C-alpha cells in the first residue's frame, strides 16, 4: 500500500485463491458475491468461507 | 527489465470496466464467467462484450 513495490504486490496477490494462494481465483460464490476460491479450493465448501452466506452456486470465472 | 511502475500500471489498467474504462470491474457475467464491466456499464449489455453469449444473470463482485 504504501509504496509501488507494495502496490504492485498487492494486485498479484489479489487475483490469488485466498484460501492456498497458489492458483487464480476461478469461482464466484453465488448469491454473496466474493471471489475468494480457485475451483479446487472450492470444492469442500458450502458456505462462502469469507462471510458464511449459504453458496448456492458455484460461478466459474476467467481470471488472468 | 519492465519497471516496477510499468508493471503496476498495466494490472491496473486491468482491472478497469472494458466499456468505460472508469471504474474498475465489479460485475461477471453468468454463465460465461467472463469479468467485463463496472455495475453501471453492465446495464447496457445483453451479451457479454467479450463472446458474445447471452447473459442471464449479472453477479455483483466482492474482493
Ligand atoms: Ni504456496
Ligand atoms: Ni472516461
Ligand atoms: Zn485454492
Ligand atoms: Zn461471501
Ligand atoms: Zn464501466
Ligand atoms: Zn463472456
Amino acid at each position: 500500500e504504501i509504496s509501488t513495490e507494495e502496490q504492485l504486490r498487492r494486485l498479484q496477490e489479489e487475483k490469488l485463491c485466498k484460501i492456498c494462494m497458489d492458483r487464480n481465483i476461478a469461482i464466484v460464490f453465488v448469491p454473496c458475491g466474493h471471489l475468494v476460491t480457485c475451483k479446487q479450493c472450492a470444492e469442500a465448501v458450502d458456505k462462502c468461507p469469507m462471510c458464511y452466506t449459504v453458496i448456492t452456486f458455484k460461478q466459474k470465472i476467467l481470471m488472468s
